[PDB]
């Protein structure tokens, strides 16, 4: 209140406390690019070595899917079953659900469901992971000299890197791009034939001889009296060297010769997962992906991980380097540094403006110290509520700085005016001016809070960004009101004492002379206002919608996809072409290319590959020709000549939310009883019916893979059993030979590693190889595999997909031109209805949030109007006055709309927050004019015109000072083009222009609205 | 089982997965020669013991497939209780009828 | 142990290496005569260890059934000579035939702290000294040890070490807070000094 | 303030205490039982007042 004026020391102590709390906050506060925005997901991964797509869907996927019930907050669940034997079930939980609770519930359901899965997928283990996308770093390990190949480096990074880290702060979802060592045993069909053996015998002897036998204790308990000895017994120990695995005695022949495993198979320390080839700058290598943690510090975690790698780089065997592709830490650091620069430059500009207007160092010293107090206090508040310092909060503080400046300027200007005229000493003048503006300030606080709360109360992905913005603005605004009421009056009490000025006086006289013309054509004026309002609506019906602007994160990704049934040789060739192009025709900008083949985002396979592409730092690429956008648009045309690939580069998605307000993702559930063929027929009816109408939907592309040939072996049970060979033996030898067979574990360098058995490399690459294996009768004789089985070349699917337990198709599309998402997801419906009877549709991921609650936007923005009307009625103690504070918001809306639309932006979130800031400032200016007008009307008897003109003349200077300062503060944001330019331009161009239209039209229209309302 | 047998075939397997979950102040792990593995994770003050047990058990089954048999038909015994005895209650035979 | 004036009764909280019986079974020699390696291993393990077979009912409660060799047949290194393994043709051959027994050394308890091997140590402070003095003395004692060994305080020592570092800072913030409180309550900067110059007394 | 020793919390008389008895490695339960019987006899005779 006003009792701080008499006690300056109290105000100074409060300021010092705010500064201390702010410093303590900024010292320990998490920093990140973005907070947690996507709804929590839980991923269940299961592995079936060698199984097909259909076998996985029939055994692992369906059984796990049938027992996912009772989970709370479960929105949807989608499953993918690959041809590599991988089943992945993702369950998306509602916003706000605890990810740990969701993970434990899913894992417990799976724990109860496990005994129903086949033993071959039980042995591998099923991993439930509480994690999402948005990899933090893809730090990779490379070989300098040589010798060390892919498997050796991958094993080292799996056995001495992956576990030593992943305990670092902000690191909790480390993924590998290699495979640790294993004891790959490659069988030879002819050697097995010679000794009358089968893979079953090899597997059984490995299980028997590579075992850990509990010897017991010599002595032991219960023991007889007079027992003085007690020792352990060792009987066997799991084998460790691959040379020991070659001495496993399979059989002893009558001649006496011993048949060892090395005589029928080639044992070798190989890899477990052989379908992933990672290459750094062409050189072979293996890396890890650090998916960060929920509560993390995006900067200090990066420094700590780099320091850990430097620390355990002396333990590296030889010629092993620790490069860092990806690594989007510098983008966060640069963005935060730039926002801090903007915040300081705003204070500098505000001091300059106050010096140029007030022309008194004492007068200008007050805001220059009052503003940092509020900034630090807001930092303390954001830490006390548990808010991380990210791009959203900092850019909200970027509008907050202007909001605080406006209050500082109005207080100091009123005090300076009252010491200027009336010859009042500084203390008496401070008391007078604060009595004048006290209740107005509180009413303004209520109005601004009512404006900001609606954005705070949204839901979904939008809700979290809006919550960050509104929490920051509300904290800053509410702190600024209190600080202006407490700290500032004491400073004005103890600080101030007893060219452009003439230009300003002449301009004010001209303004008053022009404003006196309300007695001439006031009504026509109002008509003009209406037109502007209508124009605003027209603009509001033309500006396109977007979520966040794409930034120059410094890295991008290209995906190379071979057509179908393409081996790893061609995929490695295509990725070599991609990296050769990127590193020989873009050497100035591109620094590193880390190409991982096998790992596609659409799923593991031999016809997929993805390359992370890093870029030289921003200080080495300048302009538009050397930005990410131009680089990718230049590379897209260059890579259209990749000669049988569909390579497609692209930038990092914003937060991985959606492809602008045009993208939709529908899935065509089969329902009913129709099979997969009748569902792909419906998906072919679509993708053509939709393409027949390109006015609404354009990119209807069918996400997912298509049918491929599949070898089919028809075993003859009748003949085989008649001539002695059981069907179990045939079905087991084919499976073990062609599709791997996990046996048990073994100890390597003090670490437990798997042991696998498979056929030799040359013996499983052709259809004419199947007639090369032999199976044993009941009498010990061996008979060929071709005497029973026949071969076919059937067609089948390489990646099955289900949604909510129903076989789906995942058709994803985009809206055409200015047709919005709603018309797209309304045309896709009633088009699905024209498909064969049985099939239904469901929106997922991107459109789901827009299919359950859409009227959640305007209800609170009407409630805000009602609340602000009530607050204004309480302030002015009348019911008609607030109408001429409400009629000023479209004046700023239309100006912001013009300044954005006529420059090249859209309806991004930053535009919305800037629009609300400009609305608040226009409302404050109108409130402060009408407050003086009403005080004159109710205290010193006057007429509704003579009072309003005097109020406008009095309030001319503060508006022209705050508006000019705010416009100049956000000016460099509009002109910036470096890292983080999109967000800067969005929080720039809007407000820079919304403020100008607001100030000009407010100071020229408020008297008209006042007169019309009072006279009506 | 033996001390090295346990410390490699059970303790290593269970240990391979618990690296850092919420507040892991420090971790201990003993493996005896009587067949006993006793990992003893210790989190930071203020951590919820229920959440800590949830995290420990949701990372233990990431190691469960690597454990052998005859450790299962006895059972893993995850506990969130204190490690120091609060009270010992002994039971004796008055005259000496029942043996130990 | 040779510095009793600072640390008294330092002892290790662990177990020391013991002799251990080792049995080597000839897989080739066994398979030549028909006795399987699996059967030999199972017989030895059941005889000297135990075998949880099944559950059963006793007084209405389910309890376990265990199979083991008798007490007199489980005590001596020569007792392994009394066990017979069945051949593939039904004949029984003694286990001492295809086996060789020796003695080795092994640790009966392996420890790890933070993920690396450790030898947790206990010991009180000598009379006159305090736990901080003994703690610092042992931290100094570790520096005079072969390279490749480290020290980590744990348990009560963790908290004691944390408190020792915590305290002076806490004094600093408390002094600054009482200064600011006095300055705010009394409208002057003189009392905040005339009063704060008394805390050393 | 630098000449004072450091501590955490003073020792207390809780009315109970413990004694450990560790035998040479390789000993049996017979010898440990004898050792613990000696410990019990000492405590129950030479400290019967406490
Ligand atoms: C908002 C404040 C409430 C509205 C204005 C009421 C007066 C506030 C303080 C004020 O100016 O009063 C002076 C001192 O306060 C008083 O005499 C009593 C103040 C009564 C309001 C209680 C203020 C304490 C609130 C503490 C909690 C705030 C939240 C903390 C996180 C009176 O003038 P004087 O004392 O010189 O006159 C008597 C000497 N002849
Ligand atoms: C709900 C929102 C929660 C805060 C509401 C009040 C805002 C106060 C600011 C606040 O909490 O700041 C914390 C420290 O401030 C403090 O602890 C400052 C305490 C100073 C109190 C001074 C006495 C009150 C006088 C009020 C004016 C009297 C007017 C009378 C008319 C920041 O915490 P941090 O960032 O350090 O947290 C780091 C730990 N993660
Ligand atoms: C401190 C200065 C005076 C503040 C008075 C009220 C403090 C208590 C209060 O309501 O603040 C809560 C925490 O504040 C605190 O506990 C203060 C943090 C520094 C002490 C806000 O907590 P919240 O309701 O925002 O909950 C956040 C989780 N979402
Ligand atoms: C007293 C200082 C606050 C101590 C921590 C209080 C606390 O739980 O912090 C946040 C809420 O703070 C509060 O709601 C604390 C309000 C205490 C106000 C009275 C003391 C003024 C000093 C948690 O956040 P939450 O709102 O989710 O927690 C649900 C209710 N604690
Ligand atoms: C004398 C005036 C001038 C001097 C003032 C001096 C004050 C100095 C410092 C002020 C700044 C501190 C207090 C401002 C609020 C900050 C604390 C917010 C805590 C918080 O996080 O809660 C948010 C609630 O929104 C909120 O902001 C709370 C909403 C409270 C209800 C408001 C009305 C709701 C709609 C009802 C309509 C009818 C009208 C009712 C009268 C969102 O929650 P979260 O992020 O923790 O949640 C996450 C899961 N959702
Ligand atoms: C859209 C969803 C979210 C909505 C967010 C807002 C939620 C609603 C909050 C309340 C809305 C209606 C309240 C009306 C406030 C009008 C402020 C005008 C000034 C006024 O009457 O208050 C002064 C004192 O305040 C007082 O005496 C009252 C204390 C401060 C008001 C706030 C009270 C808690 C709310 C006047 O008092 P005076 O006449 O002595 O002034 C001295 C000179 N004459
Ligand atoms: C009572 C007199 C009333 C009459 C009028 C006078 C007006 C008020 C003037 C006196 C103010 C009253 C006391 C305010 C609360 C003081 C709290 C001190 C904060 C503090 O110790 O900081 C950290 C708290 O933890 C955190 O992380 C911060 C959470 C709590 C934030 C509180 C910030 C207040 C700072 C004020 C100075 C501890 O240090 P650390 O955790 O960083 O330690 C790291 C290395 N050990
Ligand atoms: C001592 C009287 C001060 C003026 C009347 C109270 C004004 C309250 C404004 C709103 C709360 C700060
Ligand atoms: C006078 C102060 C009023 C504050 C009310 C906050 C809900």
């Amino acid at each position: 209140a006003n009792y701080f004026i008499d006690r300056p020391v109290f105000a100074w102590v409060l300021a010092i406390i705010m500064m201390l709390a702010g410093g303590l906050a900024i010292m320990n506060l998490p920093v990140a690019q973005y907070p947690q925005i996507a709804p929590p997901t839980i991923t269940v991964s299961a592995t079936y070595p060698g199984a097909d797509a259909q076998t996985v869907e029939d055994s692992v996927t369906q059984v796990i899917e049938q027992n996912m019930n009772g989970l709370d907050g479960l929105m949807y669940m989608s499953s993918t079953s690959d041809a590599a034997g991988n089943a992945s079930i993702t369950l998306t939980f509602e916003t706000g659900t605890s990810p740990d609770i969701a993970q434990v519930q899913v894992q417990n359901k799976l724990q109860l469901a496990m005994p129903s899965l086949p033993e071959a997928v039980q042995q591998q283990g099923i991993s439930v992971d509480k994690s999402s996308s948005n990899i933090l770093m893809v730090a990779a390990f490379i070989s300098d000299n040589g010798s060390l190949n892919q498997y050796d480096i991958a094993d080292y990074v799996a056995s001495n890197i992956k576990d030593p880290l992943s305990r670092t702060a902000g690191v909790g979802s480390v993924q590998l791009f290699g495979s640790e060592y294993a004891m790959r045993i490659w069988l030879d069909p002819q050697k097995l034939n010679k000794y009358n053996l089968v893979p079953s015998d090899v597997i059984s002897q490995i299980k028997v001889q590579n075992n850990q036998i509990s010897g017991g204790q010599l002595g032991g308990m219960p023991q007889a009296a007079d027992q003085q000895l007690n020792a352990s017994i060792i009987v066997q120990t799991r084998l460790q060297t691959p040379e020991e695995f070659g001495k496993i005695l399979l059989k002893v022949q009558q001649d006496g010769s011993q048949v060892l495993l090395r005589d029928v198979a080639r044992v070798e320390l190989g890899a477990e997962d052989y379908s992933t080839v990672a290459r750094y700058n062409g050189k072979p290598a293996a890396g890890i992906a650090i998916k960060l943690a929920a509560g993390a510090n995006a900067l200090d975690t990066s420094r700590a991980v780099k320091e850990e790698l430097n620390r355990l780089s002396a333990y590296f065997p030889a010629s092993l380097k620790t490069v860092y592709p990806y690594d989007t830490t510098p983008f966060i650091e640069i963005s935060i540094q730039e926002v801090f620069k903007t915040l300081v430059e705003a204070i500098i500009l505000v001091f300059l403006v106050m010096y140029l207007f007030l022309q008194n160092f004492r007068a200008t010293i007050i805001p220059t110290i009052a503003v940092p107090v509020v900034i630090l206090g807001t930092f303390a508040i954001l830490s006390a509520v548990g808010f991380t310092i990210n791009t959203l909060t900092m850019f909200g503080m970027v509008l907050a700085i202007g909001l605080l400046v406006d209050d500082a300027i109005v207080v100091v200007e009123n005090v300076e005016r009252v010491i200027a005229e009336d010859k009042l000493p500084p203390k008496e003048a401070t008391h007078k001016s604060m009595g004048q503006i006290q209740r107005a300030l509180v009413g303004i606080a209520v109005v601004l809070s009512a404006v900001f709360m609606p954005m705070a109360f949204m839901s979904g992905a939008t809700g979290e960004i809006y919550r960050q913005f509104s929490i920051t603005l509300i904290s800053s605004m509410l702190l600024s009101v209190f600080v202006a009421m407490s700290l500032t009056p004491a400073l004005c009490a103890t600080i101030l004492k007893a060219r452009f000025n003439t230009l300003f006086e002449k301009s004010t006289q001209h303004y008053t002379d022009s404003t006196r013309s309300l007695l001439r054509c006031t009504g026509r004026y109002m008509v003009v206002y209406l037109l502007i309002c209508a124009g605003m609506a027209v603009l509001f019906l033309r500006t396109p919608t977007s979520f966040l602007p794409e930034e120059d994160q410094g890295v991008f990704m290209t995906t190379a996809q071979l057509p179908s049934g393409a081996t790893m040789v061609n995929t490695t060739k295509v990725l070599q072409q991609v990296t050769d192009y990127y590193l020989t025709k873009e050497k100035d900008n591109v620094q590193s290319v880390f190409t991982v083949g096998g790992f596609g985002f659409s799923g593991q396979g031999q016809n997929n590959g993805l390359a992370f592409i890093s870029l030289k730092p921003w200080s080495e690429r300048v302009g538009e020709e050397n930005s990410v956008t131009a680089i990718i648009q230049r590379a897209m045309i260059a890579l259209s000549s990749i000669n049988k690939a569909v390579v497609f580069p692209f930038n990092l998605p914003a937060v991985a939310e959606l492809g602008t307000a045009s993208g939709f993702d529908m899935e065509l559930l089969d329902n009913g009883n129709l099979g997969h063929e009748k569902l792909t027929q419906a998906r072919n009816e679509l993708l053509s019916l939709a393409a027949q109408s390109p006015n609404q939907v354009t990119g209807v592309r069918p996400n997912g893979l298509e049918d491929t040939p599949m070898f089919k072996v028809n075993v003859n049970a009748a003949k085989a059993e008649a001539m002695g060979v059981a069907l179990s033996d045939i079905n087991q030898t084919i499976s073990t030979a062609f599709g791997s067979s996990y046996v048990n574990d073994f100890l390597n360098q003090g670490r437990v590693k798997k042991v696998y058995v498979q056929a030799g490399t040359p013996f499983r690459m052709l259809p004419d190889n199947i007639n090369q294996w032999y199976v044993r009768n009941a009498s010990g004789t061996m008979a060929p595999l071709s005497a029973y089985s026949s071969t076919e070349w059937t067609y089948g699917s390489p990646r099955l997909e289900r949604y909510n337990g129903i076989p789906s198709m995942e058709i994803l599309g985009e809206a055409a031109a200015g047709k919005s998402t709603g018309d797209a997801m309304k045309f896709m419906a009633d088009l699905v209805a024209k498909l064969p009877a049985g099939v239904g549709y469901s929106w997922t991921g991107l459109s789901y949030q827009e299919a359950l609650s859409s009227n959640q936007a305007p209800a609170l923005y009407a409630i805000s109007l009602v609340v602000v009307f009530l607050a204004l009625a309480a302030l002015y103690e009348s019911w008609s006055i607030p109408f001429s504070v409400m009629l000023v918001v479209p004046l700023g809306v239309v100006g912001a709309l013009l300044a954005t639309d006529l420059r090249g932006l859209s309806n991004d979130v930053y535009f919305q927050v800037g629009l609300l800031t400009t609305i608040g400032l226009s409302a404050k200016n109108a409130i402060l004019i009408v407050e003086f007008a009403v005080e004159m009307m109710q205290k010193e008897g006057k007429t509704p015109i003579e009072a309003i003109i005097e109020a406008a003349r009095m309030r001319l200077r503060p508006i022209l000072m705050t508006s000019l300062a705010f416009i100049l503060g956000v000016l460099p944001l509009v002109i910036s083009h470096g890292a983080g330019s999109g967000a800067q331009n969005a929080v720039g161009t809007g407000v820079m222009g919304g403020m100008f239209a607001a100030t000009v039209l407010a100071i020229y229209f408020v008297p008209v609205f006042f007169v019309v309302v009072e006279h009506l």
